[PDB]
């Protein structure tokens, strides 16, 4: 069972300077934990994974929707140019399932339910980009399951490193990485870090600056 | 007003041969019509002109239009790193889908995606195609009913066909033939979605690919 | 005998208006013939053609370098790339033939003409960012030619439709031009428009600037 | 002074698996140092530092490191299209090879690429590694030679390997443990080229493509 990439507790980020930071968020961030370019390489081994497990059949990419979808464009991105060498085309169906507005996250209000029942009988890939105590997923496999998918799997950008989690862990994984608020490439804080390209650990200058 | 990167009906786009394109779809275009980087690069100009006019909450058409907006959204993210202060940005979703009606000439829309963020806010929506500006037609009424402080349309692609007259396209990337297109952002029930260049669709491709 | 993409007489340009262009050349072009974007697709294709008469084996892939070589970077960038999927690591030469300081360009001064003799016995690939009346290249293969490879190809991503061309027709073209001086992507002007992304043409108060 | 990004001897790097990695090398290397975009990345930041301290004449070593040279100069040529007033950039080659030597100690340098563009102009010097850094030293008197306004060395990788001591790299993108890497713009005996990462090669890898 790899956990993915593991950013260590005695390792974990990189310093600031190192990289190329918008000078607005100059104050606003501790640590990079993950670069753009990590992301996007650790994201096309993903969509390999992904394709060894799901290729040569329809399958269903399912995205949960809230803050944005950043990862599961350039997920769908990498798994779309290894479809280009298929001798037949394999069709794709891409959809959103739109989750509402974190201490009883378990609970979830989602917004598009629409032919849920488009589901049933399919190879559903569910691509969230944090989990952290685990909940929404598990809770959001709920509602899944009981549309009867012929297949569930779930790829998740990051998983966090806390007791705080229930146990349920992703098929695919990209990173695993300490048990931090992290903001950047598909993370915002109430709209803000949109344009921050690596996975950063948000200060508490950031956190009181941006906050709602 | 740009009409866009104007492609005429005069020799319009580029042979299949001169640009890759999956082998699995050797017989199922006509034409190519934008390759994938010009598609990014006049994105690119977008983005600058959708900043010169434009808060604002970018509206993204949910299922087919993620693709097109992520892109331009991309662009709007690179223009804004350089800024004095981190600016809010906020993104919306609506579904809207259509269905073709075989009686009368009345148009089916279902919508279906929640839209408290656009009270007194500057709304961009943004499309992939416009033909009949029906889609177009129908995500203004439904904006315009929240009160917004601007509207505006930005769309990749605009048909020349003849339509009604609504409200013309802001920021338009490509006004094209009036041709059937796949790619980039199109699929043909769910085909196509690999594929990197708006091209026309054959009628190999039709029969294949129908559903 | 494909011309590669043709850019006709009577359409020609984009307006400048319609593409990203840094605002330090605002006056200093008359028209975009080819967005950077548009180059890529193109040599990607370039690429996956010169492949199929050349791939499978070693082949040393020779740049003509004057101001720069960023087409030949590019290339060979998708060129890797296509080589990635081949069961059998296939090796790969660069090398670089610099070539010194446009009336007599027939006349070549070679600068690096070290182990010439590298290229006896082996598969050629000659690469050119463009090609104008023909006489540099035409002469650089008679010199090349003379230490006997097994084959020699070239690409140049540039052919300019000139009345002054001797004649010369490469193997492959990236883009037939207008018989208009082309400045941007890999095109210099005494060291200026190297941060052009795309191939405009240079207007007289750009020729009258960054005159030497 | 930065020593750039640092990664240690303790648990170096990723395991192969991890990351995508051509199938004909599956065999062929041992762990993967540097993945091809956390490269780029910290190029970027490279290309800013450049800027900060340096008229500038860009020096790249031929043959072997034009790769890291493109790059590099690609995010110079980013930073330098927002400028007021288009600043000429002069890029220079020379050609440096490095020969084994069986006997003495004595080290083999042959230069063949003229440099008349480099008298009262501020050189960099772009390299692809530091191991022994006789090439930076190599570098070094042959631009002092011209007489610069200045010189900085700019070098992706610096191996933490005993040297004499020359003058330390003023741009460092990684300081990596004592292994031999490949890939992203290393070869081996002209294999790995189509390897996008730096990666340590394996016993296998070595044997395999030894010449
Ligand atoms: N941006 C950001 N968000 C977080 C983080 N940790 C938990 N969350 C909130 C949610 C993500 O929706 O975690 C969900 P769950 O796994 O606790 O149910 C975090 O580090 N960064
Ligand atoms: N793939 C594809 N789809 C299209 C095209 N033209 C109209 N459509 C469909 C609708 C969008 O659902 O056109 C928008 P409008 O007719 O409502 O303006 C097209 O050329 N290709
Ligand atoms: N930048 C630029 N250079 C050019 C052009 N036309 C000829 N040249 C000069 C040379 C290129 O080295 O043409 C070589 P030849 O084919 O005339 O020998 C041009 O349009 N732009
Ligand atoms: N591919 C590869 N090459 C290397 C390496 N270390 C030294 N070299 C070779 C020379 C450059 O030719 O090292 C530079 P220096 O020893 O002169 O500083 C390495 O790890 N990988």
């Amino acid at each position: 069972r790899s956990p993915g990439v593991v950013i260590s507790d005695d390792e974990p980020g990189y310093d600031l300077d190192l990289f190329c930071i918008p000078n607005h968020y100059a104050e606003d961030l501790e640590r990079v934990f993950i670069p753009h370019g990590l992301i996007m390489d650790r994201t096309e081994r993903l969509a390999r994974d992904v394709m060894k497990e799901m290729g040569g059949h329809h399958i269903v990419a399912l995205c949960v929707l809230k803050g944005g979808y950043k990862f599961f464009a350039d997920l769908l991105d990498y798994i779309k140019a290894l479809n280009r060498n298929s001798d037949r085309s394999i069709p794709m169906t891409v959809d959103f399932i739109r989750l509402k507005s974190d201490q009883s996250t378990g609970d979830i209000k989602v917004i598009g339910g629409d032919d849920l029942s488009t589901l049933t009988g399919k190879n559903v890939l569910i691509v969230e980009d944090i989990i952290d105590t685990g909940k929404t997923m598990q809770t959001l496999l709920s509602l899944v399951r009981q549309y009867n998918p012929k297949m569930v799997k779930v790829a998740s950008l990051l998983v966090k490193r806390t007791p705080r989690s229930v146990g349920y862990k992703p098929d695919f994984v990209g990173f695993e990485i300490p048990d931090k608020f992290v903001v950047g490439y598909a993370l915002d804080y109430n709209e803000y870090f949109r344009d921050l390209n690596h996975v950063c650990v948000i200060s508490e200058t950031g956190k009181a600056k941006y906050k709602a």
